């Protein structure tokens, strides 16, 4: 009877009141799942629980203390038992597609035994081998071309109606998604910041009023070179949903960015260009200049790096159902042939989703595909929520190479303190020797504010 956090719902209808079939989190169970109230809260959000309590929003450090507030937490009375744990990932090393696809589909604890479970208890027939009498065992595994196919093997003779038609568990369309949160890397093999030059400069107030503006703005560009290595060739088949910047490692700053839709392989460095964009706004006393500087920096870094891919696939279970006893929402009684694929990974449709199945089990206009709650009354809660985190459990693909930058960059537009003499600038910029440094089209302006 733990919390479950998705099953969690705010109202916003007066002190300790919830929608009906809802009831107010209390303070224990609140704390029980703090994290995951917090994270769906506004900053300084205050929100109730039941007798008077509140739980404060994560820049209150999610609190939970006695307050009034007239919105509230809330948790249903007759909530959908048995969730679905989410176990911890299912690692494999880091290797070639084929490497990784070849340990997964040959895996009996992780992979062979739990969706031959899963067929099962969905009522697909003889969901194991001839010299087995458990399911999932004695089980087969073959190529499909690009996918796999696990089935009971079917040599010598077997005991049963239709015995010879065993049921095939299919594995295909592999997809590779880089988690770019699961960063890593090994001994920082180096780092360092050197300055290389200091541009000084004045900026001079030649009137009888405070100047205060005008904008004083750097631009122009340098760049970081980089590359990245990729030690095995899963690489060459693993994205990213979205764009992201190279993560920072050490006392420098890169400004790199890996491209979603394009292969991790084929991202392997270059020089990526960086705009110079400091911008201060000073106040310069009357008939007076102050000192502005910019320090110059170049730095490099190299270090084994490794981030995790999160493995789809789509698990086509294909034979025929069971007379008396299968899961299908209209329970044919005629065992015919039956094909259905899950994606096993983030959702794609409702008729390819077990969670989302699972999660609207109580909502008979959803019931369109397979019956969970006839799978949990044959089979116990228990024996079909262990068998589904198995089945749904994340596997994912270490991938590995080397991380090796060389970076040019400069730090703010700094302002000294006045001495006596709109706002003008005298910065002297050597141009090709900036360039020789790699620092290209720089240039320092005054602008007014507006």
């Amino acid at each position: 009877e733990p919390v479950y956090p998705d099953q969690l719902r705010l109202f916003s209808l007066g002190q300790g009141v919830c929608g009906d079939k809802y009831r107010p989190v209390n303070r224990e169970e609140a704390q029980s799942v703090k994290s995951n109230i917090v994270g769906m809260m506004g900053q300084w959000q205050i929100s109730g629980l039941a007798n008077g309590w509140v739980i404060m929003g994560p820049g209150y450090n999610g609190e939970i203390k006695p307050g009034t507030a007239s919105n509230t937490w809330c948790y249903p009375t007759n909530p959908v038992t048995g969730e679905i744990p989410t176990l911890s990932a299912l690692d494999i090393p880091d290797g070639d597609e084929v490497d990784v696809q070849w340990r997964l589909v040959h895996d009996s604890a992780n992979f062979i035994k739990p969706t031959s479970y899963l067929a099962h208890y969905l009522g697909y027939a003889w969901v194991g081998g001839n010299h087995s009498q458990y399911v999932g065992e004695d089980m087969d595994v073959t190529r499909d071309g690009d996918g796999w196919v696990i089935r009971g093997n079917n040599d010598g003779g077997c005991d049963g109606y239709r015995c010879g038609d065993k049921t095939a568990i299919k594995v295909s369309n592999f997809a590779y998604n880089l988690d770019p949160d699961s960063f890593k890397h090994g001994d920082v093999t180096q780092s360092d910041r050197q300055l290389v030059k200091t541009v000084v400069g004045w900026a001079v107030n030649d009137s009888d009023t405070p100047q205060s503006g005008y904008d004083v703005t750097l631009r122009g560009d340098t760049a970081t070179n980089w590359s990245k290595t990729n030690t095995y060739g899963l690489s060459e088949k693993v994205t990213t949903k979205n764009k992201f910047k190279w993560p920072l490692v050490g006392e420098t700053e890169l400004s790199i960015e890996i491209a979603a839709n394009q292969s991790w392989a084929s991202q392997n460095g270059g020089s990526t260009t960086t705009s110079l964009s400091q911008s201060v706004r000073p106040t310069v006393p009357a008939r007076s200049k102050i000192p502005v500087k910019i320090e110059l920096y170049k730095a490099d870094i190299s270090y084994p790096y490794e981030f995790k891919a999160d493995v789809s696939y789509d698990l086509t279970l294909s034979g025929f159902l069971r007379w008396g006893g299968n899961a299908w929402y209209t329970h044919p009684d005629n065992r015919p042939n039956w094909n259905h694929t899950f994606v096993i990974g983030p959702y794609k449709d409702k008729a390819s989703s077990i969670r989302y199945q699972w999660d609207k089990r109580y909502i008979p206009g959803e019931v369109k595909w397979w019956d969970w709650n006839w799978t949990i009354q044959q089979n116990g809660l228990s024996t079909m929520q262990n068998n589904l985190a198995r089945v749904l459990r994340p596997v994912r693909a270490g991938i590995t190479g080397d991380f090796s930058a060389e970076s040019q960059f400069a730090g703010n537009i700094e302002i000294g303190a006045p001495v006596p003499l709109g706002l003008r600038l005298e910065i002297p910029l050597d141009a090709q020797e900036l360039s020789g440094l790699g620092f290209n089209n720089v240039s320092l302006s005054v602008t007014p504010a507006a």
